[PDB]
């Protein structure tokens, strides 16, 4: 019923009572463990047909109430009862409810701490929520995506940020954003089957051009957003140059790395997911921090199925390609990682190395054990790309499941 | 689409489905509530000792359960050996309690057990496997004859093999037959008088052991230790590897000179020895098993890991790194070295070895033919995933599934 959590490296052992408060179930069973996977369709928030029978959403958001006001620890108080009669009444009507600002507000930092595949969780109190559900056009989506922006960049000192769009309606379309971040790299299929620029943007890079956009011929072309309102054609827009801060790699002591041109954004804006407060849903919520050095330096340009320079990089360290042993990929990718840090902080923006990001999980884990008695984490996220053992993540057992409010995957508006 | 778990590669973009966990029949960690997947020792993983026989109908269920797999293999489901040797083993379970396999059935469960082995990135080669019957064994020495000629095959003059010994099984009443030493050969770790451990501290506790029982210790960094063999019912006894068997590599980097100075090395053979063989509800309490070492075992979990050798600050020292400061990921530039130096050095001394690299783009191989073979592969992704350079190498974009598949190779209790 409750997990033995140890720590290999300090023997330390710890039990997880937490995780009987989830609701939400996952993809394993007894029979098989599917961990490893990005996404089984019960993670997933899907469209409906039908709204949420009441007796659900009810009992979620009497849930969530009753957390909120623990949180302020006016937890009994009339405010409480009123505060639940006034979402039973709404529902028991309306068949739905709505969220004051302040309940908003501590639901999108419970989700975040909440997030177990998130690593910087330490600094999940300390987030900025704006308040985006007076949004009806495209345009509107627009200027507070512009405004979200300018906020979290601050010049260079990236501060964590969601702005939270109008809740889902049984009634109607959603309101969505249709990149998966608000500042991603273009993706043009070539010619042949090859891809200028990011492999990974290239479905969204063709649905801008399908809604007119005038395509760059770049690696690093930024990409315009397709917004869309309830049941409306999404639309574009191009988003303002002095908006998107960008950080032109170079290496500390490799003076022909500059020569390379690569370079990537600073803001790691996520658009694609769901928040999900006391039952209500929020398809469109984009939320920002800082980077971890890794997911640019290892992921971003050194997948197979992303930039891919492991071997250009190699081979301008004048390292032997010919076998695997030695070691060339990973000589390679220490020093593009570096080059990011480098990089990031000479252009005094935020950035967090993959050590001091899980040394900061470890703390992290410990201030949730004593606080709500076990933290789940997703082991195989948490662990960084490259150095695995070298962190201590690695040597810390884990325990995954659900809790709400949550950060949800959902199907793309198309 | 098929009811099955869904099994994609995120470099690729293929598909598959994995068919064969629905063959599994023990009960994992997870739940549908919570993913207990990333624990190493779950109660899940682990057979826990017996005071009393397998319940007759159960130890028979995993036996006729057996037999059927192996005539499979054989192809002769349904015929008239296949059914004479289900009436032959519940005969014997009948009037005794238990059965015994047949030589070529236990070679067959023996590399079962290993291509059933979830945590192991090597399957590719189960079916290459040595099966040294050894269920003869009546004593303590002989055990010891038997390791030895173990080593000797399977080192052969660093030029490694695959191979597997199996003592008696665990038979009612009658004591087990218990290898103490985790493996064949481990370094000692002496626990030091300002609180420190010289050698190597995963083997204080069985150091200390040997010691009780008569070992006369040294005092290196690099000591290999003496096994701790025991006989049903009786008390272990010590036998000495003799220098000449245990077959050593000193570690030296192909550029940094210095290197060589540090003094450190790794032994060729990684022989598991503390782990139960489980074939047909028959335990092999005592069957140690061998094949040959994945650079990372040693050059990042044996030399860098903090709770182990830990030498990454006095080789990022030697390489003058900053290591005042994480940002200047001074322990990732000592690491690649470091694995360098235990791949370069196995290379030169003729020794047997695979890099994560090759290792892992081998382990992807063994997947797909897994798939059109049974439909499938218990994988454990934490496991399978190197501890270094693990988006570099391609199982890291490998969903995996991961299942309990019988015969296999499960955790015991320590013997003391
Ligand atoms: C404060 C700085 C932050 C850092 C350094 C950080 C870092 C990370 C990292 C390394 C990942 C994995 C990303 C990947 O490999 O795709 C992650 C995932 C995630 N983070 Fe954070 N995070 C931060 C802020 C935020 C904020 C502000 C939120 C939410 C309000 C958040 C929510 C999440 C969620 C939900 C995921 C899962 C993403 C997915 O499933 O694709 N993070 N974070
Ligand atoms: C042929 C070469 C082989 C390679 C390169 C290989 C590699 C590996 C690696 C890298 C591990 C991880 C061990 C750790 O980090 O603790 C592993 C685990 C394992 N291997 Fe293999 N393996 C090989 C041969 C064998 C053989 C011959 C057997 C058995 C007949 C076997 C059975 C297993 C099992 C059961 C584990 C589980 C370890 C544990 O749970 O402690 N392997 N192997
Ligand atoms: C298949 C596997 O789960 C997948 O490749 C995961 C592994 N761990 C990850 N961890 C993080 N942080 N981000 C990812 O994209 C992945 N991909
Ligand atoms: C806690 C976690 O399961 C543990 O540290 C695992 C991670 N992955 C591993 N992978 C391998 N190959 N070997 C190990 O010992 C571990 N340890
Ligand atoms: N720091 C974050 N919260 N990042 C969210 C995911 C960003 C994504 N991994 C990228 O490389 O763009
Ligand atoms: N290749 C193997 N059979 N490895 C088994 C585990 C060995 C262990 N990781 C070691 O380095 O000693
Ligand atoms: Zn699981």
């Amino acid at each position: 019923k409750f997990p033995r959590v140890k720590n290999w490296e300090l023997g330390s052992i710890t039990y997880d009572t937490l995780c009987a408060q989830s609701q939400q179930d996952g993809p394993c069973t007894p029979r098989r463990c599917l961990g490893s996977l990005v996404l089984p369709r019960k993670l997933q928030t899907r469209p409906s047909p039908g709204p949420p029978p009441a007796e659900q959403l009810l009992s979620q958001a009497r849930d969530f109430i009753n957390q909120y006001y623990s949180s302020i620890k006016r937890s009994g108080s009339q405010a409480h009862e009123e505060r639940l009669q006034e979402v039973e009444a709404e529902v028991a009507s309306t068949g739905t409810y709505h969220l004051r600002e302040s309940e908003l507000v501590f639901g999108a930092k419970q989700a975040w701490r909440n997030a177990p595949r998130c690593v910087g969780r330490i600094q999940w109190g300390k987030l900025q929520v704006f308040d985006a559900r007076d949004c009806s056009s495209a345009q509107e989506m627009f200027t507070y995506i512009c405004n979200h922006i300018k906020y979290a960049t601050n010049r260079g000192n990236l501060r964590s940020a969601i702005t939270v769009f109008p809740q889902r309606a049984p009634g109607r379309g959603d309101f969505r954003i249709w990149n998966s971040q608000l500042v991603r790299y273009a993706g043009y299929r070539q010619q042949d089957g090859s891809v200028r620029g990011d492999p990974a943007n290239v479905e969204i890079t063709e649905l801008c051009i399908q809604h007119g956009w005038t395509p760059g011929n770049g690696r690093f072309d930024v990409l315009p957003l397709l917004l869309q309102a309830p049941d409306e054609a999404p639309e574009l827009f191009v988003l303002p140059p002095e908006l998107v801060l960008e950080v032109p790699l170079e290496h500390p002591t490799l003076e022909w790395f500059a020569a390379l041109g690569l370079r990537w954004y600073a803001l790691p804006a996520v658009s694609n997911m769901l928040l999900e407060i006391g039952g209500l849903e929020f398809s469109a919520a984009p939320f920002s921090g800082w980077y971890m050095s890794t997911e640019i330096g290892t992921r971003n340009l050194c997948d197979p199925h992303r930039y891919n320079i492991l071997e250009d990089v190699a081979v301008c360290m004048d390292l032997d390609t010919r076998t695997t042993s030695s070691l060339w990929k990973d000589k390679a990718a220490v020093e593009i990682n570096l080059a990011v840090l480098h990089s990031f902080q000479l252009a005094k923006v935020t950035i967090v190395d993959h050590h001091a990001a899980t040394v900061s999980f470890m703390k992290h884990l410990d201030n949730e054990q004593k606080a709500r008695g076990g933290c789940p984490a997703d082991w195989a996220w948490i662990v960084p790309p490259i150095s695995g053992s070298l962190t201590p993540v690695f040597h810390q057992e884990m325990v995954n499941y659900i809790l709400s409010p949550a950060f949800r995957y959902q199907p793309d508006p198309w």
